RNA sequence: AAGGUAAGUAU
RNA sequence: UUGGAACGAUACAGAGAAGAUUAGCAUGGCCCCUGCGCAAGGAUGACAUUCGUGAAGCGUAUUUU
């Protein structure tokens, strides 16, 4: 795997690179490749470098100094913008499209909410599933909201904190594990007033145990 | 008797 | 013509002063600040116009002395 050079080692590497570039510039100036560097003049520096010529033509000297200052700013601004161009393409397509490397295992979290009659919470859950690229489904029934979400580990860790802490009748994760491949499609909604219609839909993808676990948890909560 | 030598080029 | 002297004589010069002098910028060190890139990571916001007939249900001859 990769190795991490220490802080002193980073300082040494940076110092050596800077000295190499400085020597490159110095030898270029020695051999006449580049013109010799001009003094860097700011407004407070104007009376020290251009002092004798700023009494004869003060405004020409001021204009020359400010042109040099702008050109120094022109290079820096252009450089930052030039590198910024990388994000232009490497942004929502290369700085926000990760997918958490979900290829060998899909973390699946099944939550059983008691009251999910608010459409705002379902819309926020659908937006969190579509933004984090986490597949799954949500089955509604009489005091039973079975929300299964299969995705990456980071998306599952985000959805475990969004549903239990960022969204408010209680929500409890009934099964948190991994699977071989994916079973559910995109994030859709389906209402089933009968338990058999939800169990037949959960058995179409081979996940009939999620409804039987949610029925058993409700039976164990209503028994005690 | 001293501690009081300018040095330097040029023949 | 040919010898003394040559540590001398004369000619020139004589500041026998005191010195690595001094201005500019950049680099380098340090602490911020600003912008961009790189590698990750936090927290959080967002939804889908008039009237009659025929039939059914309801109603406070005890409570406006």
């Amino acid at each position: 795997l990769g190795v991490y050079l220490t802080k002193k080692e980073q300082k040494k590497l940076r110092r050596q690179t800077r000295r190499e570039a400085q020597k490159e510039l110095q030898e270029k100036v020695r051999l006449g490749l580049m013109p010799p560097p001009e003094p860097k003049v700011r407004i407070s520096n104007l009376m020290r470098v251009l002092g004798t010529e700023a009494v004869q033509d003060p405004t020409k000297v001021e204009a020359h100094v400010r042109a040099q200052m702008a050109k120094r700013q022109k290079a820096h601004e252009e450089a930052n913008a030039a590198r910024k161009l990388t994000a232009e393409q490497r942004k929502v397509k290369k700085i926000k499209k990760l997918k958490e490397d979900i290829s060998q295992g899909v973390h699946i979290s099944v939550y059983r909410v008691r009251n999910l009659s608010n459409p705002a919470k379902k819309f926020k859950i659908e937006a969190n599933a579509g933004q984090l690229y986490l597949t799954g489904v949500v089955v509604l029934h009489k005091d039973v909201n079975v929300v299964v979400v299969e995705g990456g580990p980071k998306a599952q860790k985000k959805f475990k904190r969004l549903m239990l802490h960022r969204i408010k009748n209680k929500c409890v994760l009934v099964w948190e594990g991994t699977a071989k491949d994916r079973s559910f499609g995109e994030m859709k909604f389906k209402q089933c007033p009968t338990e058999n219609m939800a169990r037949e839909h959960f058995k179409k993808h081979g996940a009939e145990h999620y409804w039987d676990l949610a029925l058993s948890e409700s039976v164990l909560e209503s028994t005690d």
